This record gives C-alpha cells, sequence and structure tokens, in this order.
C-alpha cells in the first residue's frame, strides 16, 4: 500500500507547460498530478517548482515512462508515497 | 529505512500558510523540510483542499513534533512515508 509516484522539478512555467501536455495528451497514461510546489525557505535542497505526479500501479507507471517524452530542461525522480496519504 | 517519514497537513489555505510560518518561526528544529501549500490538481483530485507537507530525520524526531507543536483546530493531519531519494 505504497502509491507509485514521479516527481518532475525544475522552472515553474515548463513544469506547469508539461503539467498542461500531459492532461493534454497522456491523462490516461496517470492518475493524480498537484499543482507546483517547492520546500520552503532556508533549508531547501533546491530553489526550482516540483510536480507530483501519481499512478494506479508500476505498470501505469512504467508506461508512463516508455510514452511521454520528458523535456531535457525537466529532471525527474520516482519514489513512493503512503496510499493513504491520498 | 529509504522511507522518509512525514506528517501531511490539510484545510484552507490561509490557515496552512500561517501554520507554516509558525512552524518555521518556532519549530524550525522540530522538522527536516517543509513544502509550500499545494493541492491536486486537473480534473482529477481526490480532497477539495489546500496540503503543507512536512519531512522528518526519523519517527521519533516525528514524535517529538507532534507532542510539542499545537495543530490550529482549522488544520486536519495525516502521518505517512515517502521516498528519501525524492527529498
Amino acid at each position: 500500500s505504497a502509491t507509485p509516484i514521479v516527481q518532475f522539478q525544475g522552472e515553474s512555467n515548463c513544469l506547469k507547460c508539461f503539467r498542461y501536455r500531459l492532461n493534454d495528451k497522456h491523462r490516461h497514461l496517470f492518475d493524480l498530478i498537484s499543482s507546483t510546489w517547492h520546500w520552503a525557505s532556508p533549508k531547501a535542497p533546491h530553489k526550482h517548482a516540483i510536480v507530483t505526479v501519481t499512478y494506479h500501479s508500476e505498470e501505469q507507471r512504467q508506461q508512463f515512462l516508455n510514452v511521454v517524452k520528458i523535456p531535457p530542461t525537466i529532471r525527474h525522480k520516482l519514489g513512493f508515497m503512503s496510499m493513504h496519504l491520498l
């Protein structure tokens, strides 16, 4: 009962443009997608905007990664969050 | 292990930012990282409200934050984990 996630990081406008593209072409390939966010203030490991994308399964996550071109300005990291946070 | 302990706070977003400024101001040494307010977007989401995520160096650290910090009437919380490499 961990949910598969991908975090996308980058300049917010490019990140929101990438969010837009996902909602327009690749919507069947993820479950939820967040507003842009960042780690606060004096402690951040980075000062770049972040978008969280969640999946119904690992199969969906892998098919998203296969089908979608991720912009070279955008970086991405795979992980999990507890399912009950959703 | 490679799982970071977290607390996810929820509520009206002005309440959450007010609470967030309080955490940063008085309770900084009681947690690791804290997000800006965010929500699930897209025609898709589950809930209706904004969210702030707080990360910890351990479960004992999170335990002590929760006995120390007074959570405003307007704010709900859940405990969870996320991958450490996402931080």
